[PDB]
């Protein structure tokens, strides 16, 4: 299949993603709809249940509402059974309507529809060639107090309808009693609550193995992607081992939601997306959007800077998935603003690197302050706004122009206020010139492209001024000038001679899983793929075609290996690092230092004798670690994804920048679970 097809379920790349608050939607099924105190029809209490469900969307799919406008795929509400108690915040009542308060992950939250309801939307999804993503939020369960048990459902979790437990009572330690977090450092968020959010306590064995095979029930069902909810609330250790269980065995996209504030650049945030085995919601990407063409406080250097920065500090800047806002931003729409900002705003996600996600709405400049008023029902299922129609020309790009989908990022013409940046990959070339400039045109001379010599018809037609384009001998555009609030876009497609890589997925597995590598070139007959220097041809190299190549992953020693293939001919293709093959099934397993005493800006990490510690590369060890939650200084721990009953020796670490202290004495040393969660806490040798 070409890595276009809707079967694709590890490149997104292609697509376009429609966000949908599943209860906001359409309402296909009024019989399913909760009843009295829960529910308002109208929708004007955007804190109960409207009543919009699954069969809603599959009806809106066969209509041609998101067809129409070239949406490939849709990111639903979480799907599992949620609480169904009415909660009063002060003289007002709360519903589960957004689907985050879960009660059992092995069901259905009747409201949206049955297990039934969800297979007919896969399959309905599927005929049309849209995917499907389901948000999962494995953070938490619902709100609750332990002293007054009586409130909400006390955070109760279930396991297809028998009881785990709830947040009172909480013997087992299914959840963490340390408080709620105050946001104020990253390890606070993740080991105390999220508002009066039960957390979850992922190293119980029985909430470890439950939600690892909670998820298997859904992968089971079809989804195609997964949308992470809270990701810098849990231990990343704990996220790795959870995606390795997913990509050991039915691998599907997963992006987290990460959020970054107005001019936040995270290294943190880098890393997670860089070495967790999910890619994330680019927040970076989005803030910078609103302040050039939303809010006016950056210009286009900024937005240029960011688009540079973040190519460089993600690995696969290609996954992360860009927007413009959420259910948690204020709508981009502003009651008041020119609607070429959204259009514009629209337009240059939709032809940027990554993966675009458009909030359900944007498309009918929906207005709304924060949550829960930019969480409208949908006012219009109208085809004729502009920012319809240029969703409806740019989307369908990403299929056809790879250059868009996978190609590189480069500015070309630039001033305070336009943006002419090009994309390429292979023999495909698009350049689209932005003016944010909505009372001033600009005069452009000078701009230089990788398009051919020839005239170049807007791709948007001049539905948002845009203009043809001249290039003559090198590149070089004749002068022309950019109108106010002007977007353009050209393109030049052709057939790629040499192989070229524009994607792999999933980009973090055992031996033996199959990754899918897409692009241009391949050719039609298998050649080799090589995993760092090691060859793969033949029978392990499930199938090939010119745009997508199946190959399973040899049994190389844990590591970090580059991607590169070579046609039967044997010309190679470029490079596509940062694949990382595990050294086996993942548990993840607690470890803990005492008396490990460090003076400050120098941290404790963790080294040992698996790929998954490093392999003793201080450059590789795992932190820093935690001293301030569960375990308090001069004591350190931290959760980590290792191979599963490995007999594993290891060391900590006291780092400052890249100057190392070793642990004296001997290794440590202790067998992996074979299942489950592990705790090890050991004395800081000296
Ligand atoms: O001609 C090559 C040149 O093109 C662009 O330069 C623009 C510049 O961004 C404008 O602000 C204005 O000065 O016109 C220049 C071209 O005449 C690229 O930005 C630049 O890197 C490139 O060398
Ligand atoms: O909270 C983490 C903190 O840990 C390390 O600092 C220790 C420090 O070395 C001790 O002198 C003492 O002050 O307790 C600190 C933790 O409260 C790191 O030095 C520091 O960078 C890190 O944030
Ligand atoms: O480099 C491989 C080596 O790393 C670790 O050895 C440390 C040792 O523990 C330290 O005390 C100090 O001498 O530095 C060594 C690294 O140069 C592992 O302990 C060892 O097994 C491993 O082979
Ligand atoms: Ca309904
Ligand atoms: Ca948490």
């Amino acid at each position: 299949a070409p890595d276009t097809s809707v079967s694709n379920k590890q490149n997104f790349s292609t697509d376009v993603i429609y966000q949908i608050f599943t209860d906001r939607f359409s309402d296909g099924n009024p019989a399913n709809n909760p009843t009295g105190a829960a529910f308002d029809g109208t929708c004007t209490n955007l804190r109960l249940y409207c009543g919009g469900d699954w069969q809603g969307i599959i009806n809106k799919i066969n209509d041609g509402y998101l067809t129409g406008m070239g949406v490939t795929a849709i990111w639903i509400s979480q799907p599992v059974e949620n609480i169904y108690s009415i909660i009063n915040y002060s003289g007002v009542n709360n519903t589960a309507y957004h689907g985050y308060w879960a009660r059992d992950f092995k069901k259905t939250n009747p409201a949206y529809g049955t297990i039934a309801d969800f297979q007919n939307l896969i399959a309905a999804a599927h005929a049309k060639n849209i995917k499907v993503i389901i948000d999962f939020a494995p953070n938490h369960t619902s709100p609750a107090s332990s002293d007054q048990p009586s409130f909400a459902e006390n955070g109760r979790l279930y396991d297809n309808g028998t009881l785990l437990g709830g947040y009172t009572n909480d013997t087992q330690n299914l959840f963490h009693h340390n408080g709620g977090t105050d946001f104020s450092t990253t390890e606070n968020g993740i080991y105390k609550n999220l508002y009066d959010l039960a957390d979850l306590n992922h190293n119980n064995s029985t909430v470890d193995v439950y939600l690892k095979d909670a998820i298997k029930m859904w992968l089971d069902l079809g989804i195609d992607g997964i949308r992470m909810d809270a990701v810098k609330h849990m231990p990343f250790g704990w996220q790795k081992s959870f995606m390795a269980a997913v990509n050991n065995y039915k691998p599907v996209f997963t992006f987290g939601e990460w959020f970054l504030g107005v001019n936040e650049v995270s290294p943190e945030n880098h890393k997670f997306a860089n070495e967790s085995g999910m890619s994330l919601l680019d927040f970076r990407f989005a803030q910078k959007v609103r302040q050039v063409f939303r809010d006016n406080t950056d210009n286009m250097y900024g937005l240029k800077a960011m688009l540079e920065g973040s190519a460089a500090d993600y690995a696969q800047v290609d996954d992360q998935v860009t927007f413009i806002d959420n259910h948690d931003m204020e709508r981009f729409h502003a009651s008041n603003a020119n609607r070429r900002k959204l259009e514009q705003a629209l337009a240059f996600t939709l032809t940027s690197r990554g993966v675009p996600a458009i909030y359900y709405g944007t498309e009918q400049y929906m207005s709304g302050g924060t949550d829960p008023d930019n969480r409208a029902r949908i006012p219009s299922f109208s085809t004729s706004t502009t920012a319809y129609q240029v969703i409806q020309k740019l989307a369908p790009l990403r299929k056809c122009n790879p250059a868009i989908a996978y190609g590189s990022t480069q500015e070309r013409w630039i001033n305070n206020d336009v943006l002419i940046y090009e994309r390429k990959f292979g023999s495909n070339v698009a350049v689209v010139a932005v003016n944010r400039n909505l009372n001033a045109p600009a005069s452009i001379s000078g701009l230089v492209t990788s398009l051919p010599q020839g005239s170049y018809n807007d791709v948007l037609g001049g539905l948002l001024n845009g203009n043809t384009l001249s290039v003559g001998s090198g590149g070089a555009a004749s002068n022309f000038t950019l109108a106010a609030g002007g977007t353009a876009v050209w393109q030049y497609t052709a057939a790629t001679a040499t192989p070229t890589i524009g994607h792999v997925g999933p980009m973090m597995a055992k031996p033996g899983v199959t990754i899918t590598i897409d692009g241009r070139g391949f050719g039609s007959s298998k050649g080799t793929v090589y995993f760092g220097t090691t060859a793969v041809s033949g029978a392990d190299i499930t199938s090939w075609e010119d745009t997508q190549i199946k190959v399973k992953i040899p049994a190389v020693a844990g590591g970090n290996y580059n991607i590169k293939v070579a046609n039967a001919a044997g010309t190679a293709s470029n490079v596509y690092d940062n694949f990382e093959v595990l050294s086996g099934d993942q548990v993840s397993v607690r470890f803990v230092v005492n008396n490990a005493t460090t003076a400050l800006g120098q941290n404790v990490y963790l080294t040992g004798s698996v790929s998954e510690l490093g392999n003793w590369d201080p450059a590789k060890a795992i932190g820093p670690m935690y001293n301030q939650v569960v375990y308090q200084y001069p004591n350190w721990y931290y959760d980590v994804s290792v191979p599963a009953g490995k007999t594993i020796e290891f060391k900590f670490l006291k780092k400052q920048g890249s100057t190392v202290t070793w642990e004296g004495g001997s290794n440590h040393t202790f067998t992996a679970p074979s299942s489950g969660t592990a705790t090890i806490n050991v004395n800081w040798q000296p």
